[PDB]
């Protein structure tokens, strides 16, 4: 559901401010988040990946390192309105994307790659929202 992807995006972004008084980042990132679900948009700023990883770690979906906590990621989805089957589809995609993106000590760059892959698969389902 697009409606459910919108609420998940909004709620994922609530932790963002805060991250900011904790990593201190820029208007390039706000532009990337604003554009995230636009078709064909490409994220080019490394520090957007840092933001996503900060966000996810604050929500307990990433560990110290960047392996997804599947259980906590399911719980986030369900918290913000995914039913069991949508949540399980989402986790599978993120897990597929971790497997497919190359190892990188640079976790900010690793995150961008996973997050690109994720966005792509969400478009393929027609679940990318108009953040409107
Ligand atoms: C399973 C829940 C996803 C919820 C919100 C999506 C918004 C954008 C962040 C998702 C991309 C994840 C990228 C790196 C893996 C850490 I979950």
């Amino acid at each position: 559901s697009q409606e459910v992807m919108k609420n998940l995006s909004l709620n994922f972004g609530k932790a963002l401010d805060e991250c900011k008084k904790e990593m201190t980042l820029t208007d390039a990132i706000n532009e990337d988040f604003y554009n995230f679900w636009k078709e064909g948009y490409e994220i080019k700023n490394r520090e957007t990946g840092c933001a996503i990883m900060c966000l996810s770690t604050k929500l307990n979906m990433l560990d110290p390192e960047g392996n997804l906590h599947h259980g906590n990621a399911m719980e986030f989805a369900k918290k913000h309105g995914a039913d069991e089957t949508m949540a399980q589809q989402l986790i599978d995609i993120v897990h597929g994307c971790e497997k497919s993106t190359p190892a990188n000590d640079d976790k900010c760059i690793w995150t961008l790659g996973v997050a690109t892959c994720f966005k792509a698969e969400i478009h393929k389902l027609n679940w990318a929202p108009s953040m409107d």
